[PDB]
């Protein structure tokens, strides 16, 4: 029988992706020689298992390529030589993934599996099939989409401590839409730590923290005045400063406004994009507990802003009740938890 090849490409072939790599398979016989250069003649490393049947590429090919592939099959009935041309995807623009929380993170209970884009998205669906997320005990979670550019994933509830998150984003040589193809991978891996909930009930304008079901600090609280008030909802613990310059204008809102703002506080805990925090405020301290009086941050004792600040972590859980405000939106940044499961769990790839 005459040796017999096979590639995983075709000659003449264009458009071909790079997400994957490219093997020579030998039939009734073994590879003798296998060889792949670019349109400017540098090798492509590959390597040869060890029974000589199979070749393949060991390092990822690159956009915008004319790949020349050469091989030779030697068997007891002959030999037979192979010469393939193809020319791999030729995108319009690139995208990086960006991949949240950080490898090897410890993270609340809360905590989503971000990825973000550096560019619009117009195929969610092949975003979401590229992105393997493996969960350990495994839960079932889903995807959705805060805006163009970030998909999130998470479970019906919160997670269950302990639970070991991978994050395996393989966007390159993937066509995201509109000849957007993914700039590189991306993989991380985080791990699930104590459950820490936060509830601030306007009320009793306290803000109780609870590790693992146990009330360990009672804290009380000035949240927003009526005509700025503190949305109710889930929120979830993002970024801590030790000390941060508070700025309207970041949020649209002109310091000279009356709505506007300018300050610098102590020990903030951002809960919000929309930019509540929890955080030191001296000048309320008469009125935590009794009266709201912010433009929408737990205003906190400096004493229990810095014990919030040391003790609550990424991902842990803060919920307003009772307040005049609305709900915190879903899209919110930190609020993906006020989404209903059956909405989210349904996703919006369109
Ligand atoms: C919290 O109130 C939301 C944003 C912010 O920084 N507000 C704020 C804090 C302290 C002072 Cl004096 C003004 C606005
Ligand atoms: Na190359
Ligand atoms: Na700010």
């Amino acid at each position: 029988l005459v040796p017999k090849l096979t590639a995983s490409v075709t000659d003449g072939a264009v458009g071909v992706t790079v997400d994957a790599p490219v093997s020579v398979t030998a039939a009734d016989g073994v590879l003798a020689a296998v060889t792949m250069v670019n349109d400017n003649g540098r090798p492509v490393a590959g390597r040869l298992s060890p029974d000589g049947l199979r070749w393949s590429t060991t390092e990822q090919l690159g956009y915008n390529r004319r790949y020349t592939l050469n091989a030779t099959a030697l068997g007891l009935g002959g030999a037979a030589t192979r010469q393939l041309t193809f020319q791999t995807s030729s995108p319009a623009h690139l995208t990086m993934p960006y991949v949240m929380p950080g490898d090897g993170e410890v993270v609340g209970v809360g905590e989503p599996v971000a990825i973000r884009f550096d560019e619009n998205i117009a195929d969610r669906g092949a975003a979401e099939k590229a992105i393997k997320i493996t969960t350990n005990p495994p839960v079932e979670g889903a995807f959705y989409w805060l805006n163009n550019r970030e998909v999130r994933w998470r479970p019906e509830h919160f997670w269950k401590p302990g639970t070991a998150v991978d994050v395996a984003v393989n966007t390159y040589g993937v066509d995201l839409g509109e000849g957007m193809f993914g700039e590189d991978n991306v993989q991380t891996h985080f791990t699930i730590g104590d459950e820490v909930i936060a509830t601030a009930d306007d009320n009793t304008k306290i803000l109780t923290v609870r590790v693992n079901g146990e009330v360990v600090k009672s804290m009380p609280t000035s949240m927003g005045k009526d005509s700025t008030p503190t949305a109710n909802g889930i929120y979830i613990v993002g970024s801590r400063y030790k000390h941060i310059i508070m700025d309207s204008s970041t949020y649209g809102v002109p310091v000279n406004s009356p709505n506007g703002y300018r300050t610098d506080v102590d020990w903030a805990t951002q809960i919000s994009y929309s930019g509540v925090f929890v955080h030191s405020a001296p000048w309320s301290v008469g009125a935590q507990g009794h009266t709201n009086t912010s433009h929408g941050c737990l205003n906190v004792s400096p004493s229990n802003a810095q014990w919030f600040y040391d003790h609550v972590k990424r991902g842990d859980i803060v919920e307003v009740v009772n307040t005049v405000g609305g709900t915190l939106p879903g899209i919110d940044g930190l609020g993906d938890w006020n989404i209903p499961w059956d909405q989210w769990r349904a996703g919006n790839a369109k």
